[PDB]
């Protein structure tokens, strides 16, 4: 049948310590909510309505909204989305501080639920303390008793409740308006709704999740810290088995998706964001940090090297120590060294930076020697300008290109130059500077 | 009552294969024996009394000294410290290479000496082979079995000496002075003086540490790295529980003290020293290295930046590449980009050293660009010199300054110069040197 | 007795997506069929015959070769080899794809044979799902029964087979031929030799590895990495009891060999590769990259450093990002700052340079100063040419030194300077160029 999601966001996340709404705390880069919205789209949700009491603005800024004005609780919450639920559509619940929550797991959830009933996924623990208990009276789900209110017979109970269900929507409208605020925390509970689905007779199924970390929930930093961890390894394995060498899986992460060929290798320490490319035969050396980069087949980025919106070709080989900007580019064999800076540049075929420079607003040719030292002074204080080098220009050690400036093909800048006006084909240029010398000094 | 520590040095530290006596070895950046006299003043201590055989030189060097001679043992050692103990203070044994030992456990074991008898700490091991075992009869402590003289029957006792015991010192002076010497190993036990509380019809009372890690001890390098990372991740932990955003607690070190504000994030393999002061909403990017440094609100250091001494103000950005040595100082909105290296000198309010520079011992004023390649010449051979360079000022690439030196305020130094006398208000300077063009070179 | 080696090498490596034969894929930085070679060596093989069926030309490249036209299975494989074995000789069969078999195990295996039988390795899992199976009638070994063909009551065996085994070359010759291939596989089965040894009356003995992970095979990437680790963790354990301060030996790797004296540090995130040699009391910051180097005593290398072939002698300083190339050479108490690259290059006693420098193709005296900037141009786009600097040389900040060129003692280079002809003994020499000053720019 078809379905609709709700996730609950609108808890508060006091020990998160945090002016950032909870469920906006990152994952691999991504904020929590965000895979489980993921989740849901996969799914094939034809709504997703999000449950907010705080903090609406920044999340609204940041990825069908519904306000919880009164933190009153979960049943509450339900309450204020259930007028968006259709009579005929099946509701899932879900959490937006639960982040791995898995497709699989709610594709089973949502094939158990019985007609006129609901789907329950719960999970067994070692430790059920603080959890609300699954009671079940001769094998079938009745009820569900949360922890401060459950006897010490009940707390023996293993199985507990990790609030994700599913349900017909008429049939939850109906359940949640069944729900009573007069107690002792003056709220609806949630978890009443399956013992109000049994009174009319109806059947609570349930699955279990495949991992425990998918239906653990976020309340503070050091919970997040593990999941992080978690997704991390279970990314790295996916890697290792589809044919990525990591030199250490416990020390590389992946905050975005890393679309990969054959025999890569990357060492320790490194760390992909946004969106990577990498081609055949790729090595990448420790400590290097790459985000959104395409890297061409047979290249080596050696270590300590970091570069964002950078495009190699094959055969390239750069660093240690280099940093590559947006808009960097290699052609095919181009070679960038240590302590050298390359910023919306592009570096023709064969072409070499090999030491302490700035290449920036630059287009250079194939053929190019850049030695030692030398600079783009690209910028005058207000605005920046271009510098363009030739095919077959060997740039001498320590030379400033002041642009805008061109240089053509096959000519020679001496060591320490400043070049401020155009060089012509096959030229040479040096600057001819008077020394003093004195004798014992 | 009042009570003093007796810290026991005195041990061979062979297996350490060090020159540097073995409680000296740091854990956390701090010398193991001063995590044991910081928690033994954190209980109240009116005296510490430290027993050593070697190293005495250096031991007092680095941190009431009391002389063992000749290494005959703990026994011997404690009577070495005996006539120091006041009759009517209570007396704490611990030991220099016991480095986690907890406030809270030895509040607890003060807090359980009966009257007239004594308090041992005690912990059940899943293997005790080579540990001294506590023998009870009905319950009661009576005795201490050591291994190597203990049967196979007293050998299936879990529950071993861990050394640490507290007595009156009038009581405890009594005991030592009844201990024998006239055995197979030729030296006094310690372990024997509660055979000989018991004799005198006085209880030794028990309790047990939370954490195994608390009692252990460390006698080869091995040892001490286990000891390093437990206390590595519980600091982590403690971080994150307390509101800081560290992306992997596993690859975080903290030898000092971190004080910290909120919604702080740092990327992994970031190592801090001393004593650092974050505040609020600070990133730090991976593998950083900071030490004795204060970081303003909302500032970013970039990865692979290493900082000493150093300060940053509010909203300023540092690296990737950076190196910030003592002195460093950046205002409001500064920054400093990659290859660049600043000493004993302060960038004002929005200026900007982005690359391959050296600013060391210089006045920078706001408002200033720094070019890439910039570098103060502040060293003669012998002596060093300051440059000083006003606000609005833009220095062109690959400039010196030659110290001393002062560049007024809305200045201009054109690319390329050699900057050695003063520089006016609003001037620009500009070096005009002739070159030499060869056509077809 | 004698001794050869069969290590097969011939299966299809189809999970490891690779276009490198699998058991040349390393670990710790050498091929996985090297460390069994190794291994074999270590036993004193007089021969080692190794099975293969592709990569024939790279295997050999690489590293008595045996193919294996078809791949029909290990039975077959051992029969290719057979014609090569000793009658007079015992014959041990490994694998090239389980590389932390331990000579101790393998000593162990060859002590067991009993006269005219086997020496089988096997292994007691936890879950033996998908292993061989050892059947055994009153104790004794009389056959291995795959998992495919095993009955549910001898799946409940936990005891299997890793495939390593000793025979008599004459024996096992014997065994071999009598192999049967008619079945649903068109194999022959090596494991069934132990059958057959039964039938004629012999004795099979087993030994048990120490470890479980020195009978792991690697059939993809996530198991060689697991490999990787454990093989990691034994190298930083015995590092740390040998005397060596690992700061975090989770974050340390050694590829290739660690000489090593006294008291050295070692803090996280070092990789040591080839051979490097430290002497007593050096300190490797954090990030280093360390291949075949030598570094002299009391010598410390600060963070995020990389060296190849260097040679640091002794109370030198190298770093923090520094890069050392092959042929750099720091004599006694010299020292290489941040942003500096040495290539075939010395620099003398005493000497330093601190800051933003390349210098390649370089003989530098003693108490040599070199500037922030200073740049060797070693290159004119066909060859290179060296750079020879004095004794007691000051070279002013950003100069060029244009090769070949000579510096004499006692020299002094302005900051700024082209050298390009030889500079005398005790002479200063410096750029005088003209600027323009321009009021109200
Ligand atoms: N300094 C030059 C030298 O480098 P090195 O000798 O350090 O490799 O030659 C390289 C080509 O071989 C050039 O690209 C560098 O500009
Ligand atoms: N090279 C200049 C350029 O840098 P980039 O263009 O590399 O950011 O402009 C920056 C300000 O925008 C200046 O501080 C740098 O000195
Ligand atoms: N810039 C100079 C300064 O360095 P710093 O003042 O940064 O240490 O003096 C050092 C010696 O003291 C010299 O080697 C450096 O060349
Ligand atoms: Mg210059
Ligand atoms: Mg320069």
């Amino acid at each position: 049948s078809s379905m609709s999601v709700v996730i609950l966001a609108a808890g508060k996340g006091t020990r998160m310590y945090s002016d950032l709404p909870k469920v906006l705390h990152p994952l691999a880069g991504k904020p929590m909510v965000q895979h489980v919205i993921d989740a849901a789209m996969k799914l094939g949700a034809q709504h997703v309505h999000l449950v907010y009491g705080h903090g609406g603005e920044l999340l609204k800024k940041t990825l069908n909204w519904v306000l919880q004005a009164e933190q009153l609780g979960t049943g509450h919450a339900m309450q204020q989305a259930a007028p968006h639920f259709a009579d005929d559509e099946d509701i899932l619940m879900l959490y937006g501080d639960v982040p791995l929550i898995s497709v699989d797991t709610l594709q089973r959830l949502l094939a158990a639920k019985p007609e006129g009933g609901i789907g329950l996924l719960t999970v067994k623990l070692d430790n059920p303390s603080g959890y609300g208990r699954i009671v079940r009276e001769n094998g079938d789900v009745v009820g569900i008793v949360e922890h401060k209110d459950a006897s010490d017979a009940q707390r023996e109970i293993n199985e507990i409740n990790t609030g994700i269900l599913v349900a017909n929507g008429r049939d939850l409208k109906r359940w949640l308006s069944l729900l009573d605020n007069n107690n002792a925390q003056g709220e609806f509970y949630i978890t009443d709704i399956i013992a109000l689905a049994h009174a009319d007779g109806k059947k609570i199924a349930t699955v279990h999740p495949t991992r425990l970390s998918e239906v653990e929930g976020v309340n503070n930093r050091l919970q997040l810290s593990a999941l992080e961890r978690v997704f991390q390894t279970e990314q790295a394995e996916k890697l290792l088995l589809a044919g990525v060498m990591l030199l250490d899986p416990s020390r590389f992460d992946l905050r975005g998706e890393l679309t990969h060929g054959r025999d890569i290798t990357i060492d320790t320490n490194v760390i992909i964001e946004g969106h990577v490319i990498l081609g055949d035969r790729v090595r990448i050396g420790t400590g290097c940090v790459l985000k959104n980069c395409v890297i061409g087949d047979d290249s080596e980025i050696s270590p300590y090297t970091v570069l964002e919106d950078a495009r190699l070709d094959a055969n390239c080989t750069v660093g240690p120590f280099a940093r590559l900007r947006p808009g960097a580019e290699l052609a095919e064999g181009a070679h960038v060294g240590n302590f050298v800076e390359i910023k919306k540049a592009r570096l023709g075929k064969g072409s070499k930076a090999g030491h302490l420079s700035y290449l920036g607003d630059a287009e250079i040719g194939a053929g190019v020697n850049i030695g030692a030292g030398t600079i783009t002074c690209n910028y005058d204080g207000a605005n920046k300008f271009k510098t363009i080098i030739g095919d077959d220009v060997f740039v001498g050690s320590d030379t400033q290109l002041v642009a805008p400036v061109t240089v053509a093909n096959g000519a020679t800048i001496g060591a320490g130059t400043t070049v401020t006006r155009d060089v012509a084909e096959n030229e040479l240029v040096i600057s001819r500077v008077k020394q003093v010398h004195i004798q014992g000094w």
